[PDB]
């Protein structure tokens, strides 16, 4: 069993229990400096050496029983870094703990973090830093077992300018002024629940506060926080939800961090602190699927964790499967199912981007030298969905399906598992049910590449008017279009409206005089709802619209999530009219993206 994406030493020869962090973030410099204390243990006689991952790391020195050590940093290996071996003064026993503490400092360039000059931020007055560690980036913060099946408990003290705020994946343990230097405060916090160090987090800005639940606070810079607290206001609803089908939450306080507009994701379900995109902020609330499933992931991911990355599909598959059913208990089966519909249709979208032979559309990815962020996609979101719901329908309907989630967490808690363990303990739970598991083609649903052999049974009744009206634009002729109306709108939700759109996204182009009818009479330029907006962009770049040029290059631009960012260049790229803007526009903001959204915009461009 290999984490074929980290150099350090594996979980079955050493073990990193705690790790106290000591750090200092330096504006002026962009550059994390400080020291790791990792709390080691053996896990073999004699242990004289181990092997820590990092990248772009500068190391000053390694002490152990309070001198020096020799260690040796191997040479890079591209985006896993470089491999740093430290020599042990004293051959440890197995079961032996030991703290290493390592003073380092952060590369400007570290792929974990972006550093956000005061014009990058609401305020325009002070500079900002966040991380996002998951997959395999808190080796670019600091040295570490870089690998999700080693979880650690933390400790941390992080020096700040003393106008700005810290968060963590963590408690907060309070804040003094930093007596090194009265210009800056020092932030405390404790993690107690032991965690893979993908999930450790850090943000730093002039941030505020509010209550929404009675264990939530909101963040955000001062200008976001009231529409941020009205966004968000069924957190504490799906939490109780959550708990109700997942167990007890263990995690203290459920924050959330509406970061800035480069966060290059939806959310991230760091613990204690979840952090989501500022295009989440609708303002009717009808994005917060993605909270929860941010909260979803304190049971599937956070307690029972993936034990390598070729196993993601587990952390993911079972938490759409549980924000689904969150959604359902708010809004009906009805929604669910609409919802699941859905992801099956981003499922298909995603195998025809791939190739339906493609590696990276298997459920488990084998992901020996292959960078996890060019392989991260919805395959094992919603390829794993379909196989959990296509196993609820099998095995008796949600609330018996829902008794094995709860015990499959109950049972995986703290642990770090694979997909034979999970299977394993599916047809344990289910041993009375064994010859309908039997039926189910293993080999295809988990290795094979494609849709999956079987698709689940959906319930149509929200989804039908989408695609009634979808099919009507891409039957209609010239002579058809002035029959649509304004009023063809009239019973959609805002979800129907995205999802009218994303069923004739997959028939695009469409003719272009279609589309200026479209928005003629449904004025969706209109639209500030990130999802729908970006569908309709697209649509309209690749139906060769010039005019919504302008609009896909302030979309892409002026925020960073790739799930939008990454296909409007695409678009713009593959659309010659932009195509050469869309290059310049890349080059122009290179320099200051995110870097990993930077990294991938440009392999999309075919621009280095
Ligand atoms: C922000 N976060 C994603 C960060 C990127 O994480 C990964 C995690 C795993 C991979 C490797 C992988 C990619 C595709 C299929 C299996 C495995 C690549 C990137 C998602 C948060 C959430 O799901 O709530
Ligand atoms: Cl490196
Ligand atoms: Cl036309
Ligand atoms: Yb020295
Ligand atoms: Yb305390
Ligand atoms: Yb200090
Ligand atoms: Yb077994
Ligand atoms: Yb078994
Ligand atoms: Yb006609
Ligand atoms: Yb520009
Ligand atoms: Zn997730």
């Amino acid at each position: 069993i290999v984490d074929t994406c980290s150099l350090a030493s594996p979980a079955s020869v050493c073990r990193t229990k705690h790790l106290h962090l000591r750090c200092s973030v330096d504006f002026t410099r962009r550059t994390l400096t400080g020291t790791a204390a990792l709390t080691v243990q053996s896990q073999e006689d004699n242990l004289r050496s181990l092997v820590l991952d990092t990248k772009d790391l500068t190391i000053e020195k390694v002490v152990i029983n309070g001198q020096e050590v020799k260690y040796a940093l191997g040479e890079r290996q591209s985006y896993k870094g470089s491999p740093m071996e430290i020599s042990l003064p004293i051959a440890l026993s197995k079961n032996q703990e030991i703290v290493i503490e390592i003073s380092f400092e952060t590369s400007p360039k570290s792929s974990a973090l972006q550093w956000l000059t005061p014009e990058q931020t609401s305020g325009k007055e002070h500079p900002y830093l966040f991380s996002q560690c998951q997959a395999i980036h808190c080796r670019a913060i600091l040295p570490c077992q870089d690998t999700p099946s080693v979880k650690l408990t933390y400790t941390a003290e992080v020096s700040v300018p003393k106008e700005l705020v810290a968060l963590m994946s963590a408690i907060r343990d309070g804040e003094t002024p930093d007596p090194e230097d009265p210009s800056r405060k020092i932030y405390k916090f404790i993690q107690k629940v032991p965690i893979p160090c993908y999930l450790i987090a850090l943000v730093v800005g002039a941030l505020e506060s509010r209550q929404i639940g009675p264990r939530t606070l909101v963040w955000s810079e001062k200008e976001q926080v009231e529409k941020s607290a009205y966004e968000f206001s069924e957190t504490e609803s799906m939490l109780k939800i959550a708990e109700d089908l997942g167990g007890p939450y263990v995690w203290g306080q459920y924050d959330l961090l509406v970061l800035p507009p480069s966060f290059p994701y939806g959310g991230m379900e760091n613990p204690c602190l979840t952090f989501v995109t500022p295009t989440l902020l609708a303002g009717d609330k009808s994005l917060s699927n993605v909270i929860a499933h941010e909260i979803s992931h304190s049971w599937t991911g956070n307690l029972v964790t993936n034990k390598t990355w070729d196993h993601f599909w587990l952390n993911e598959g079972h938490t759409v499967y549980l924000e689904r059913h969150i959604c359902g208990r708010l809004f009906g089966e009805k929604f669910r199912h609409f919802n699941a519909l859905g992801g099956w249709g981003e499922l298909q979208n995603s195998v025809k981007t791939f190739g339906e032979t493609h590696p990276f559309t298997k459920l488990v990815v084998d992901l020996t030298d292959i960078d996890p962020d060019v392989a991260y996609s919805s395959v094992p979101y919603e390829k794993g969905f379909a196989l959990l719901f296509y196993l609820e329908q099998l095995l008796g309907g949600p609330e018996i399906f829902l008794g094995f989630l709860k015990a499959y967490v109950e049972k995986f808690s703290y642990k770090s598992i694979t997909t034979d363990d999970w299977k394993d303990f599916l047809y344990s739970y289910f041993k009375d049910k064994v010859d309908v598991l039997n039926q189910v083609d293993w080999n295809a649903w988990l290795y094979s590449p494609g849709l999956p052999p079987i698709k689940p049974n959906y319930d149509m009744t929200l989804t039908n008017a989408c695609i009634a009206l979808s099919q009507r634009w891409i039957t209609a002729k010239e002579d058809d279009l002035n029959s649509f109306n304004a009023t063809d709108l009239k019973d959609l939700s805002s979800h129907q409206l995205n999802e009218f759109l994303a069923q004739t996204l997959q028939r695009a182009p469409l003719p272009l005089g279609h589309i200026k009818r479209m928005q003629e009479v449904y004025n969706f330029n209109a639209i500030n709802n990130s999802e729908i907006r970006f569908r309709w962009l697209r649509l309209c770049i690749q139906s060769k619209w010039e005019d919504a040029i302008p609009l896909a290059l302030k979309m892409a631009t002026e925020q960073g999530r790739m799930k939008f960012t990454r296909p409007l260049f695409k678009d713009l790229a593959a659309f010659d009219k932009s195509h050469d803007q869309a290059v310049r526009t890349y080059q122009e903001h290179k320099a200051s993206m995110h870097p990993v959204t930077a990294m991938l915009v440009g392999k999309d461009l075919k621009v280095d």
